[PDB]
């Protein structure tokens, strides 16, 4: 209902098909120029955004105020487009959800929603001797593919998808302060 409408509506106006070295993930374009990505897509100066080519002009990893990574990375790319902004969309604080669904689009994952349930408080999470902050999980056997996705509930943006176990996925919580500058 309601809430997938906003999913479609943000497919189709801010969630990007992407590829880079590290392989395929879905891009959320945020506003402007300004895209997030998981940190472990590493982005270089360049990026295939719909197979096209573009410039990366900046890229941030963004950490905690004790450093530590949060894994999410802010690129600024080359183009004469705007995102619709989203922003308003994103909580002030990190927010848990209901019933919540990801949203993925990439070459081989194309304009899918994934119902991952309700999103929990994680924190700390070392996925593969990489420590992240402020992480959430979900109880669902997210997989290779969908780093990246989007997670949505009541209109929400709350998170970018980054990780699982095979049972349990986890996703870099999102909130709106990082999207400032
Ligand atoms: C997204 O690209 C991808 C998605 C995971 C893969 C594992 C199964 N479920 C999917 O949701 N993410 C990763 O593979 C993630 C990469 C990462 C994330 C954060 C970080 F700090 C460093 C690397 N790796 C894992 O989730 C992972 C799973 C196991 C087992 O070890 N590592």
């Amino acid at each position: 209902g309601p809430s997938l409408d906003f999913a479609l509506s943000l497919l189709r106006r801010n969630v990007r098909q992407v590829q880079t070295d590290q392989g395929h993930f879905t891009m959320l374009g945020v506003r402007d120029r300004l895209a997030v990505l998981p940190r472990h897509s590493q982005p270089g100066k360049t990026i295939w955004i719909e197979h096209k080519l573009v410039n990366v002009l900046d890229a941030v990893e963004l950490v905690d105020e004790q450093g530590v990574n949060l894994e999410l990375t802010l690129i600024t790319l080359d183009t004469n487009e705007k995102f619709r902004d989203i922003t308003k969309f994103i909580p002030e604080n990190i927010s848990t959800a209901s019933d919540a669904t990801l949203v993925i689009n990439t070459e081989h994952m194309p304009s899918m929603f994934v119902p991952v349930g309700d999103v929990v408080q994680y924190g700390f999470l070392n996925l593969s001797g990489k420590p992240t902050h402020r992480t959430m999980m979900y109880n669902f056997p997210t997989k290779a593919g969908q780093c990246g996705g989007v997670v949505t509930s009541v209109g929400k943006i709350i998170g970018i998808h980054i990780g699982g176990n095979g049972r349990q996925g986890f996703c870099a919580g999102l909130k709106r302060s990082y999207f400032a500058s």
